[PDB]
């Protein structure tokens, strides 16, 4: 069914149903990022912008609020429908710089090039390694000359750190430097009410892919982009910096 | 063209003017034999290199089809086989092949692969491996893998709490399960990156594609000291 996490295991045992184990995407009770959008803006606008897997407009609207023309591309027709509902209930000027398009960000093709192409950490992490290559290839084909590819990328503690070195003393028949660089983790969340009474006690688990920023960056280089900047920021305006803003251009 | 690490460039100028980078299988093979039993019927070792484990396996008396991709490496292996005595040599059948896609039309009691071999495939190819391996297992037959386990892979992931409102108050728990790291080397008076899967990540992948993983046994590769490897047992339901 849902993912049975270790903390959830204990809770659900302790609470005896009453408690219910759920994935974080079914029911139910269960988006604001103007600080992330702002991070994207800082790091650019000449022309129109393409947002990939724009979901429901979490960033797309903030972008439109800054006067930008946005082609928002989404795969889910249902999310697409919901986006178009929000879009319907907003000022015709706001409405008219926005273009929705169904599409697969791993293999998409528009009758249009673009000065700026943006993708949020949430989205890039939906793709495996193969599709990620598809994305890079695709994007390259949609950048006007000199245009930037801007990516936000969540940064785990392990990816934030300077990987631990281990020097050695191995003679031949030298000094050896090993590093274990992070490439990909699984972010696992568990959310439950602070009580235990409540009734019902719904326990929310989710597992998702979480790529190391440096990893994406290597992928990017390997695929013909140059990464001209990488900038840590906190997603909620202040706190620990838990995100990296990456700029890529075609050489 | 060769990978330019941080420690390289801080030695590349911190020297002036005066390249990429391209062990004993006894303990390791024994660990495989521990989780094998009988053995009735022959064994198939995928990506056998040049016999580092194969020769151990033969000394356990086993019958081994050793699959390897490389024409050059097969040349080495064949010569080594030729210097072995004849009962060793006659229990070893070499085959050029691709561990990610191969038919051999025969099935095997046991199927075996080494950490270095599986770490050489990306995700898609590993999907193919498990599919192949399946196609080549006799029922009840065991699929054994050894997997390097780094310090990241073995540690209990650190957990972060945090209280949040609505207006209902919630508790939020976040763990980071390791899955893939990069092994980066700098040899030194010389460079190499490489894949290093988390044994757990491989296990998840085995389940995702058919097998029930019946055992995960940590062992030292050297055959002494800290257990730096994991022997995984898989079978087809
Ligand atoms: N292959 C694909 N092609 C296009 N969109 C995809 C996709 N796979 C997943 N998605 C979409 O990517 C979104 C990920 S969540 C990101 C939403 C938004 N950019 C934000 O910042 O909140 C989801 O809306 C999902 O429908
Ligand atoms: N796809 C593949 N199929 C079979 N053997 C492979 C392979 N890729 C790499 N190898 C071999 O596995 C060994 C890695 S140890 C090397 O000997 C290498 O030549």
């Amino acid at each position: 069914g849902p993912v049975r996490t270790p903390h959830a295991d204990v809770l659900l045992a302790s609470v005896g149903e009453r408690g219910v184990l759920c994935d974080f995407y079914d029911e139910g009770a269960a988006a604001d990022g103007t600080s992330e959008a702002r991070e994207f803006a800082t790091r650019t606008v000449s022309g129109p912008v393409l947002e990939l897997a724009a979901g429901m407009g979490r960033l797309t609207f903030p972008f439109l609020d800054l006067g930008w023309e946005v082609t928002a591309l989404e795969l889910s027709t249902s999310v697409l429908a919901a986006f178009r509902k929000r879009l319907a209930e907003a000022p015709a000027d706001v409405r008219d710089r926005c273009t929705l398009v169904q599409g697969d960000m791993s293999a998409f093709a528009l009758d249009k090039r673009f000065g700026t192409v943006v993708i949020s950490s949430g989205s890039i992490n939906e793709l495996d390694e193969a599709d990620r290559r598809g994305l890079y290839a695709s994007v390259r084909e949609h950048l006007e000359p000199g245009g930037k590819f801007l990516l936000s990328l969540a940064m785990s503690e392990a990816a934030e750190s300077e990987p631990l070195e281990r020097k050695q003393e191995l003679p031949g028949r030298y000094v050896l430097h090993v590093r274990h660089l992070p490439a990909e983790e699984i972010q696992e969340i568990t959310i439950h009410p602070a009580d235990e009474t409540t009734d019902p006690f719904v326990v929310c688990t989710h597992r998702r892919r979480l790529l190391a920023p440096d990893q994406v960056v290597r992928e990017l280089v390997r695929s013909g982009f140059d990464v001209i900047a990488q900038t840590p920021f906190a997603s909620g305006g202040a706190g620990r910096k838990d995100m990296v803003l990456v700029e890529a251009v075609m050489p």
